[PDB]
């Protein structure tokens, strides 16, 4: 252990999506699910956003869900006063994208404080905009100046660029500066194909929690997606990984935000594409049938899909 | 430099994809797009498949392309003698998947020996089966012992689960090893969505040929991807990938393979998928229009695609 949460934002980051259109029923549903599957957090759009936006985080954090429903918001006065308001949780600061350190610390420490006052138990984490193009020594002065303060500081990928070893090693660096108590949240765009390996990365590294959506929908191609990342972790960690999440829900949660936004499952997705546990080659198939584990990185029945057998 | 090449595998790799069932004339198709595309190598089905796929490898092997092409065969004498006739410019050997270390080294000696006398212009190949989950010691002693009598040796993540570190580190150890003169191919699978991440992590370790698959297609899931592969690079090394490759033909080699195996090509694809390039969050739009570069990875044009910016 390696302990860590997932934080689904597919009603945030989500919404960013080209063709998401979530109805408010359609998010309530979406949380339902999530909720069920055994989510730990769920993140929603900044209810500065439209009034609208507001209303849904105001829904979403009444629930009475057993996750934690969390919004996120530029690192400002004006929206913490809503984000307090609506009920939420959590609120997730971004710090956006040089002017000196000792301001950025200030201007972020008013707004983390205003919070604290208004709403002391609502948690709260703090993120830089393209922590890992940020030049080093400043990023880390202020998460280290910062971090007394939060209960969480997160990393974010934000262009899809970071490398695996990067991450790990930015991963380290700040839990050195920012001390064991508080939580390390990993944001990652897949650009570059790199989402979910850095996620990993970022966990052996320290980070205690992933951002994820429902097929990796996102601005652009997307982030960690949640089916990915869980095959991922469920290889090195599959006692863990079974106890902490209704496996079997992952086909239905998939269908079910594909069918929302417009899209077909793509037809090699991790786990739920049609190809997922499709196996052709004869030397393959000799051994499937004394040994299905023998081609197979996880079994199909743990996330409720069955394997193809091409024998032509 | 970080030199390297790539080993496309559409028509091997490729071939043991669930829905792919190419003509002679397909195969042609992709290797002649391959080549103008500038991919260095183009690898195929064994020739001991199906008199078919004999046919196709000799076809393929004297197309007169620039890009060498090479054949995959198990580690055994009599494929080999196969595999020489038909004229390929390389071969693959696979030592398939515990029976005692000098006699493994001899077996495949004998093969290898084979093939430098019947052809001694022929580059060969070679790896164990499922490399990253063998033993290591053993591994690394067979690997030292066949690398003096080949050209280049490979190391394959068959079943999709190794993790970038352990790539990193076990390239590292081969490079020892096998020594500088030796090349080092990767081959990855990509059930836990880490295929490009430890390609990458395999060259910083050294390695110097990577296998792909357009769109990725291949066994399950399938393996690296071209597109994906080459977006991971650019952001790396963008003026050796563009002088390598005619990287607007991108698209075209995607359309061309996803008609051919009746897919369509993912929603989420990298470059070449309908959401790569979209932006929608407004703070995302008022950057993109002083700078698109400030929320994208690599331009658009570059890889003969357009932005979509989404405004409601
Ligand atoms: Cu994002
Ligand atoms: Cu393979």
């Amino acid at each position: 252990m390696r302990e860590w949460k997932i934080i689904d934002s597919t009603l945030r980051e989500g919404e960013q999506f080209e063709k998401a259109n979530f109805s408010t029923q359609d998010k309530v549903e979406i949380a339902k699910a999530l909720d069920e599957f055994g989510i730990e957090y769920i993140e929603v759009t900044t209810p500065v956003a439209s009034p609208q936006s507001r209303k849904d985080a105001e829904v979403l954090a009444s629930l009475g869900l057993k996750a934690k429903v969390v919004t996120h918001i530029q690192c400002r006065l004006d929206a913490a006063k809503v984000a307090v308001e609506t009920g939420v949780q959590g609120i997730d600061l971004l710090f956006g994208t040089g002017r000196d350190i000792p301001r950025i610390i200030e201007e972020a420490k008013e707004v983390i404080a205003y919070i604290r006052e208004a709403a002391p138990h609502v948690e709260v984490r703090f993120s830089a905009e393209d922590t890992f193009r940020s030049e080093e020594q400043d990023l880390l002065a202020v998460y280290e100046a910062v971090a007394p303060y939060v209960d969480r500081v997160g990393l974010a990928d934000t262009v899809g660029v970071a490398t695996p070893r990067q991450v790990y090693a930015l991963v380290r660096e700040v839990r050195r500066v920012v001390g064991p108590r508080v939580d390390i949240e990993f944001h990652g765009h897949n650009d570059t194909g790199c989402a979910i390996a850095n996620a990993y990365e970022a966990i052996e590294a320290g980070a205690t929690h992933v951002d994820t959506t429902i097929l990796g929908i996102g601005e652009r191609n997307g982030i960690t997606p949640l089916g990915g990342f869980l095959a991922r972790m469920y290889t090195l960690q599959p006692e863990y990984v079974r106890r902490k999440y209704k496996l079997e829900m992952l086909p239905e949660l998939d269908r079910m935000v594909a069918r929302m936004v417009g899209v077909e499952i793509p037809f090699n997705n991790y786990i739920t594409g049609e190809t997922a546990f499709s196996h052709k080659a004869g030397m393959h198939l000799k051994a499937i049938y004394i040994n299905p584990e023998a081609y197979e990185p996880y079994p199909p029945e743990v996330f409720g899909v069955k394997r193809k057998l091409i024998i032509a």
